[PDB]
């Protein structure tokens, strides 16, 4: 009689609740929780960071938990409307200062990077004082190219300890980073390059990732072609092989900084002052810059990371994203370091060389907390548990996932093996836009559901809409569109050079609230269901299918790997659903009947979902087009389906790109 239902799951619900085990107890020596032991310890600290009384927690938790050159006087101001959201505006800070310096100056030797490198044997612990010191003097490099406070840099960096020597480095001095993921094509980066207007650029000779190159400086000199601003090209010696380098224009990292002094002052930089632009990916029109503050970018990051993952001064955080993406920029670079504790910067994949990568990783350095992708979660569940039954990973106390809904399925996969049934999962909501965490289990405290977000993080106050009404849905066992009603201190505060295009996206949609572009349901006890984009939403003759919900019902059948359904025109039900299924490696094809494997996953959708959700194709594929962002390119499976795909642009975001090329074969 619950009109909301969970994601699909083999567990009966009465059995799928899982309160946090002893490990996040404070038992067996282990540290105690920031946030406990239950629902109502979360929500009496929240509601101080919530509301018209709200201002004292944050001026103390901003206060507390940064280093400031000069107090701030006013909390907040400013708002959606008009996107003029204010944070500790008279503040000044650094946040290299609080993510190096002042580390350094009580355990320089602490370290704060452990870099996996691609082969696990160049492995190697990074200090503070040794960061530090790359930091300043790329900071000094930077400089000397006449870079002052408030200038754009593009970096185009791989996977490597130095990348977060570049983020801090430009946050040292004033300028304004730009990430790019490394190996994205020449145009991608040239876009990229060209709208932030930068004058100074950095990148590698070469990335080395899974064992193959990303010819990272070759894919440079096609881009800058067509990107007059850039005068300078600061370039790593990661592998050593031959590049192009152009005279004048291009100069080593190492030559370079050689010259300059391993200090350097941190320039004072307004609370308000533009940290970074950081270009989402995936979408065929002009590329866009989000644009993060300085203060409560920094604010939000510190706070997610302490309460999110119950981090404690000597963890060793381990996020496993690429720091092209959001997820490498908070809770790789700032969250971690601001904290001051260990930080893994893995320059690898999770399949190489062998599937066991992730926890030969996690027994080596003794990983506390372990932060990934679905895709990631997915990928190691599809190649066996031979990978991870003999390891021992109970350094672990906390797993995360971000970036796409977790089936069910992969949540317990993931909640056996990788936790052994002793880790709290957190699935971590938020987005580019949000910069920090927006909805997570707070896992000293909360009992969590496989696939669901929980509970807003403070300072978040997020509400339910009818997007036919436009009015929100009080109470709960209610659906509709993800809505955040009041500013929060880490919301971005533009989109470069184009605010316009802030606010018709975020804005206006649901005049007074903050978009997510996500559609939602809060279930009867309150809890959160990130239930897939709203674009990605599929009406068949009046009934509106979630992504989320087809693909927890698919990947309930034994051999499914992973899924993907998007919508197509039809006559008879306005929309119909096409679903792509991979299966695991030892799934026997020839002796099952692909027409009957397709009858059998659609009476598993008819059953768990309704009689309507049934897909009337489905395609059968080695694997889906996925990107460095945890997400899977349905925009892409949609217009091949819809017969588009002779114009689908540039795929330089997907991880293996000649996927799409059988795709295209298999659906024609
Ligand atoms: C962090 C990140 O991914 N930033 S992002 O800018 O790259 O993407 C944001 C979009 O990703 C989807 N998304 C991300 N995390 C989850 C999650 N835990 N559960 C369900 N969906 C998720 C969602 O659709 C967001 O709107």
């Amino acid at each position: 009689v619950h009109h909301v239902h969970p994601l699909p799951d083999s567990v009966p619900e009465s059995e799928d609740l899982f309160a946090p085990p002893p490990r996040m107890q404070g038992k067996e020596g282990r540290p105690k929780p920031h946030i406990g032991p239950n629902y109502e310890s979360y929500v009496k600290e929240w509601a101080k960071t919530v509301g018209p009384n709200s201002d004292e927690w944050w001026a103390a938790k901003a206060r507390e938990t940064l280093d400031w050159y000069d107090d701030f006087k006013t909390v907040r101001a400013g708002g959606f409307e008009h996107g003029d959201v204010q944070w500790f505006p008279e503040g000044t800070l650094n946040a290299a200062y609080n993510c190096l310096d002042r580390h350094y100056y009580k355990n320089p030797k602490k370290t704060a990077i452990i870099y996996e490198a691609d082969e696990p044997s160049e492995s190697r612990e990074v200090s503070y004082e040794e960061l530090m010191q790359e930091t300043c003097r790329v900071a000094n490099v930077l400089k000397s190219y006449g870079v002052k406070k408030g200038d754009a840099v593009s970096i185009y960096l791989p996977m490597t300890w130095q990348a977060a020597a570049a983020f801090l480095a430009c946050a040292r001095i004033g300028a304004i980073h730009s990430a790019v993921f490394a190996g994205f094509s020449a145009e991608s980066l040239r876009d990229r390059v060209n709208d932030c207007e930068c004058k100074v650029l950095i990148t590698t000779d070469e990335g080395r990732r899974g064992g193959k190159t990303i010819a990272t400086k070759q894919i440079v000199d096609a881009a800058l072609q067509q990107c007059p601003l850039v005068e300078n090209v600061l370039v790593l010696r990661r592998t050593g092989n031959k590049v192009p380098m152009t005279e004048g224009r291009d100069k080593w990292w190492d030559e370079e900084c050689a010259k300059m002094p391993a200090y350097c002052p941190c320039e004072r930089m307004a609370s308000e002052d533009p940290l970074f632009i950081l270009y989402t990916s995936g979408s065929t029109g002009k590329p866009k810059g989000v644009v993060h503050s300085t203060a409560g970018y920094l604010l939000g990051t510190a706070l997610t990371l302490k309460y999110v993952f119950d981090a404690h001064p000597d963890d060793r955080f381990a996020c496993m994203a690429d720091i092209g993406w959001i997820t490498g920029h908070s809770y790789i670079i700032y969250g971690p370091l601001a904290n001051g504790i260990t930080t893994a910067v893995f320059e690898s994949t999770p399949v190489y060389p062998t599937p066991s990568r992730y926890w030969d990783f996690v027994d080596k350095w003794k990983a506390t907390q372990l932060y990934t992708a679905p895709t990631a979660i997915r990928l190691l569940r599809r190649m066996g548990e031979d990978h991870v039954k003999n390891h021992d990973l109970s350094s672990l106390r906390v797993l995360g996932s971000v970036g796409e809904p977790i089936n069910p399925e992969a949540w317990h996969w993931y909640n056996d093996f990788a936790g052994k049934n002793q880790c709290a999962i957190v699935d971590t909501y938020w987005m580019t836009e949000t910069g920090s965490i927006s909805i997570a289990p707070l896992p000293g405290a909360i009992s969590t559901k496989p696939g669901s977000a929980t509970f807003p993080f403070f300072g978040m106050d997020v509400d339910i809409i009818d997007p036919q009404t436009g009015q929100v849905l009080e109470g709960n066992d209610v659906e509709g569109v993800l809505v955040a009603r009041r500013p929060w201190p880490s919301i971005a505060r533009t989109v470069y050079r184009d605010h316009k295009r802030y606010l018709e996206t975020y804005m206006k949609p649901y005049p007074g609230y903050f978009f997510f572009g996500d559609g939602a349901a809060r279930d009867y006890d309150g809890y959160m269901w990130i239930k897939g984009r709203v674009d990605d939403v599929i009406n068949v003759s009046g009934h509106r299918l979630s992504t989320a919900e087809v693909e927890s019902a698919l990947i309930l059948h034994k051999g499914v790997a992973e899924t993907a359904v998007v919508g197509c025109a039809d006559d008879l039900t306005g929309q119909a659903v096409y679903a792509f299924v991979t299966m695991k490696p030892e799934f026997d094809l020839k002796a099952t009947k692909e027409a009957d494997l397709s009858k059998e996953l659609a009476i598993q959708v008819r059953k768990v979902i309704g009689p309507f959700a049934a897909p009337k194709k489905i395609y059968l594929v080695s694997d889906l087009p996925k990107t460095r962002s945890g997400k899977i390119m349905r925009r892409v499976l949609r217009k091949i389906v819809a017969g588009e795909g002779d114009q689908l642009g540039d795929l330089s975001s997907i991880a293996d790109p000649q996927i799409v090329e059988e795709v295209k074969q298999k659906v024609t």
